[PDB]
């Protein structure tokens, strides 16, 4: 088997992608934020505190006649960002884009953080990193990917996220039309459950490719492209006016720039995020300082390959025996 579906920006900026997915029977559409770097699949629901819901469309399990409480089941989960969400577990049938799992675990929230609440346009999260870290309990439960896998025509699953613009995961092929020359492969650590690679360098601009190591995780669930502070700065420093701010939690830049391309590598291959990419535009609402795209992981312990570094990829998720990682330009 095999499944295809569109994932669409939530905003002007791609703050993040959201992708439909249908729960239960009859269907219950609710749109999800797939995110490589978490692994629960929770939604807004009928139990969430009312108060905390806001525009979401919830998942109502009564009306679902396949689902079934998970006795005693809860989950409670972190993010990045420091939102957060709990609740309790069903199993019901999940389908994403024509692929169908019975008995997956989907978590309902009964607490959203305020973050949550706050964004009307995200109805949950759809966790694609490795099981481990799942995080109900007693019990941990297996990810939509994971539950697939055997059934599918191959063990994969490709992210083709667009620039201001749809794009798709497909599940169980890789669409041979969505890329570019060749798909390099990398390999992957699992032992901190992401999908952590090495990449080989990067450039700035037009400048010489600087090899050097750089261990990350492709994460389609973080907006922004985190990286060591010297690389950072290095590109910064290629933009007239960049400063870091402290008070904004970033570097900045001026509105009216032009911004570099960003290469890093994959083996002896190249990735180019252009220099539009890298502009999350203004800070609030009519400043003409912007938000860069590129920021320090300096703090956060892991560098991360989100969405601006994906973005500029077709990028294959590799879930055979040992997994890896592919990259191909677009
Ligand atoms: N694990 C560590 N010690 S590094 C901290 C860290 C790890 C992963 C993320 C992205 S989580 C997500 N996409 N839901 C953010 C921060
Ligand atoms: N806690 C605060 N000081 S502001 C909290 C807050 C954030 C964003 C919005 C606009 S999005 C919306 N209304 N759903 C409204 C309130």
């Amino acid at each position: 088997s095999t499944g295809s579906a569109t994932t669409t920006p939530i905003d002007s900026l791609d703050d993040a992608y959201i992708t439909p997915v249908q729960i239960g029977t009859p269907a219950q559409t609710l749109n999800l934020d797939f995110d490589t770097g978490s692994s629960d699949l929770w939604v807004f629901s009928s139990e969430t505190t009312a108060s905390e819901v806001d525009g979401q469309t919830i998942y109502t399990p009564s009306k679902s006649t396949t689902a079934k409480l998970l006795s005693g089941a809860t989950w409670s989960i972190s993010y990045g960002d420091g939102s957060s969400s709990s609740g309790d577990v069903y199993t019901d049938t999940v389908s994403v884009g024509g692929l169908t799992v019975t008995g997956q675990a989907v978590e309902s929230a009964k607490k959203v953080s305020s973050s949550f609440t706050e964004d009307s346009t995200i109805d949950g999260l759809l966790g694609l990193a490795f099981s481990t870290l799942n995080t109900v309990s007693p019990t941990q439960q297996k990810t939509f990917f994971d539950n697939a896998k055997a059934s599918l025509d191959s063990p994969v699953f490709t992210a083709d996220l667009g620039y201001h613009a749809p794009g798709t995961y497909n599940f169980g092929f890789i669409d041979t039309t969505a890329y570019t020359g060749s798909i390099t492969y990398t390999a992957v650590s699992t032992k901190q459950g992401f999908w952590e690679w090495t990449s080989t360098g990067y450039a700035v601009g037009s400048g010489t490719f600087k090899s050097t190591s750089i261990d990350g995780i492709a994460d389609t669930g973080t907006t922004l492209l985190y990286l060591p502070a010297t690389v950072v700065s290095a590109y910064w420093a290629q933009v007239s006016g960049a400063k870091s701010s402290s008070s904004v939690g970033g570097y900045v830049f001026p509105c009216s720039a032009t911004l570099p391309s960003f290469t890093f590598g994959v083996g002896s291959a190249r990735i180019v995020i252009p220099g539009d990419y890298i502009d999350f535009g203004p800070i609030s609402t009519g400043s003409s300082s912007c938000f860069g795209g590129i920021q320090s992981s300096a703090g956060i312990g892991i560098n991360i390959f989100g969405d601006v570094a994906l973005k500029a990829a077709f990028v294959v998720f590799n879930g055979a025996t040992t997994p890896t990682l592919g990259f191909a330009s677009k």
